[PDB]
């Protein structure tokens, strides 16, 4: 004997040692990414290439 | 015994111990930039190629 055993309910485990059908269906994905970046150029120039008579003391 | 069980009502946990699917789905995406930038140049000449009697002398 089995006990009540209902008739239109789905076959689901319901007492211990009942069986089920797992469907191992793992897909994970994770992902990050960053990123950081600085940059400074600079140029001075100054050339007094012909000085004028006034100014050659300075 | 389970306790009161609705019938219509969708099947939310509502006590400790209850399962509930959640689907990881994280998407963030952050950027910012900035930049600055400055120039300037000069030029200065003057030249007496022939230079008149009367101004010789300045």
């Amino acid at each position: 004997n089995y006990g009540y055993q209902p008739l239109f309910e789905d076959r689901r485990p319901r007492n211990i040692g009942d069986t089920l059908t797992i469907v191992l269906q793992e897909n994970v994905s994770a992902s990050k990414s960053s990123s950081a970046n600085a940059s400074r150029d600079g140029k001075t120039s100054f050339g007094f290439d012909t000085v004028p008579r006034y100014l050659q003391g300075l």
